[PDB]
């Protein structure tokens, strides 16, 4: 054994239940669209990220990300090298979860996706795990659409915890934290997905690149895999700072 | 009227009042589709779970069916001689709540079907009450989808009820568990619906068979009246051991 | 130059606790059966539920917040309240909802007229009246029209009493409200299809008496061979039947 | 940097979080309609209060919607000389909010606008920043309606923040105050697009008239910009008092 691995069971049974609701509900929309809604996803992710703090041990490991894994080193909260263990350790909850929703849904896309795992197009099923920015954007703006989609994932997250500026109640912190996430999938989720953490961009993207979809998950758009893995990083520490501007300093 | 009948009558009404918030939920989602929409039953049976959760002996037996009452008899809880009394007491209701979602939709299908109580095609009134698998799938994996739909609500039913590992609060349960059944239906409802408990599946499939439709309500998945009666009991043991091998042993 | 403390300071706060429910609920029915693009069915499923959770933060949190001329008749025969001061909960916040209808109407004076010609249409594909009162969408006679409103009433209380029986796992002292309209939210995804949920004799005698006054005519009280008396006698014999199915489980 | 002036920051943010959850959530039903929805406006708005709420000085420095601030001023629950501060410093939480949701969608807009800024017609844009009255609207309703939209905002606000008469618990505020405005959303925006607090109109309107839309943003409604700057001020002065008679006192 213990002393850092009772927690990596929670860090995993938290991210292995995030991507089942947040990233495993988009196949509820992009496969029937009259059984599933673009709401079923943006609402899936938040009110499923409730189960994801109901588990992780109250402050001692609940991140599920590498955008907020990284940031919680800006200041002396959780010094630097508790962090790299959670990045790779909590890709697994998103990789071998990305299967625990890929393997249970074969019969569904095999009558929707023909017999061919096409990456892009009119029966494309490669969106379900990765993040692809549609016709009307660039990376001039796709960097600033994850370093601001995660910059306020921090301002809005430091204001639901710090027991100084009057946040949530004791157990009434998951409902709001998931409700925090409903209203970004439904506000700025019309843009570079809302792959807002470097653990929905890559960890199920290196799960798509493995099952047989092709190299079009690492290249569709000049080179994408990197910005939802590099923008949340110097987006998070830059968003909770501009927050911490007003109370600290 | 003694101690242990004040245990069905308590678990009888949460298998007659979750079900009337979940059966008409579909018998309204798809029976009309204009007044009744695509969530329809995500938040109908979902939050119709919240109701019930506030209607049982506080947190000392509030299971609502014959499916989670079985994980909590082998994993140490509620000795087995208190397992089937609750199951049936519950089950004893699932029939008593459909047979009254009939007279509530009496002339809501006779102006819809004709006078024949059809189950498939242009007239579709037996996919509401029970479930019935779709045309894209066999039982090869609609069982694996029902020992995973009834084998992963236990990681949430533990992170919210168990009090050591930081949960929702005493009023805060129904709304973080009924808000699960909506978050369960926003991902994994596109497979078998969710027929997650054998107290929701059999007594309303025993009703579609006694109302006048006949034995075809069973002969639907060519045999589906045990796949969500043996996959759901075999997820509650397979999951309840995931959180307790995660934390415990 | 006189006293105004009494129960008339319940009356007054049943007034809003109703009035604020309606301008939320009624206000939303317009918002689908008048725009259909900026509005939906679901909007009333929950905009009526959280119209009632803002009814609650307007009346004593449990003692004064019925806002429903019937829950005021259910908690009288069981006994949680005396009788002779049952009027001034109906005749308060039921002429508290009548006068919320004329405040959703003259709030929509333009917004409707372009939707229904220049006609005060009761029945058709230009129907309006359904904003204020309810009508049975021809799916039924009264045989099911009284049996969807005294079981829809006795599916209410058993979910009311359970969150306010501070004995048997209710909400907190401060989350009663978020639930009890999210009762009404769900009433509109399981049961909200045939007669709607006109459970509330303050949403169905008061507003119907409004429309008939601003000119919808003597057709508001006929649609159903006469549909008015039902949700005014359908809830009272289904609240009394509604909350004795609970106290025959834990009471006496 | 630590006095009354560490409070524009409390409501720069609390207002900066009010626009950008909305202006981007109203530019989200309006720009794809298949990866978005209207509810997204009213609950991406209401729960974007929620986050507005948990940002500012606990309950008496967290308004953000400066027509409240007018009436929470004039009824004596604020020093009359600390009115302009909470506005203009939250009024800038609305400028530098529009400029910063016009940006995130810069690439998404011009693609379906070809290179030009239209205020009316079939390429309506600035309906998301400012507001404009429909086919079915005059200024008869143009004003009598924003006195009950800045009206009902109050009785339902005050009934929650005056902790005499059944309010929410001190964590339940922002969930059930944000959950208000989602109820004003699906009740009362199909007459005006509820501007309720002139915070929400005049600054991004002043933004969109600088943003090159030219003077049509002050035209439609013959002159529509003035009302949700004025009906709110002497429309929440009435949502206040009508409370303090019937309730309170």
């Amino acid at each position: 054994q213990r002393k850092m691995v009772r927690e990596f069971l929670a860090e995993f049974m938290s991210t292995y239940v995030m991507m089942v609701f947040g990233l495993g509900s988009v196949a509820h929309m992009v496969l029937n669209k009259k059984y599933g809604s673009y709401l079923g996803v943006n609402l899936g992710f938040g009110f499923g990220v409730t189960m994801g703090v109901h588990v992780a041990g109250r402050i001692s490991g609940a991140h599920m990300n590498a955008a907020v894994t990284f940031a919680n080193c800006a200041l002396g909260r959780v010094p630097w090298r508790k962090f790299p263990v959670y990045v790779l350790g909590q890709f697994l909850g998103s990789f071998l979860a990305a299967a625990t929703i890929y393997s249970l849904f074969y019969t569904a896309i095999l009558h929707f996706s023909g017999g061919q795992l096409m990456v892009t197009g009119p029966v494309a099923t490669a969106g379900i795990f990765a993040t692809y920015l549609p016709d009307h954007m660039t990376l001039w703006r796709g960097f600033l659409n994850e370093a601001w989609l995660t910059g306020m994932l921090q301002l809005c997250l430091f204001a639901i915890t710090d027991q100084e500026n009057n946040p949530a109640l004791p157990g009434t912190e998951a409902l709001v934290i998931g409700i925090l996430v409903v209203i970004i999938g439904v506000s700025l989720g019309m843009n570079t997905g809302y792959a807002i953490n470097p653990s929905r961009d890559l960890p199920p993207r290196i799960f798509t690149f493995i099952a047989g979809w092709g190299k079009q998950v690492f290249s569709n758009g000049e080179n994408w895999w990197w910005v939802p893995v590099v923008a949340p990083l110097l987006g998070a520490y830059l968003g909770g700072i501009i927050y911490l501007v007003f109370i600290g300093s």
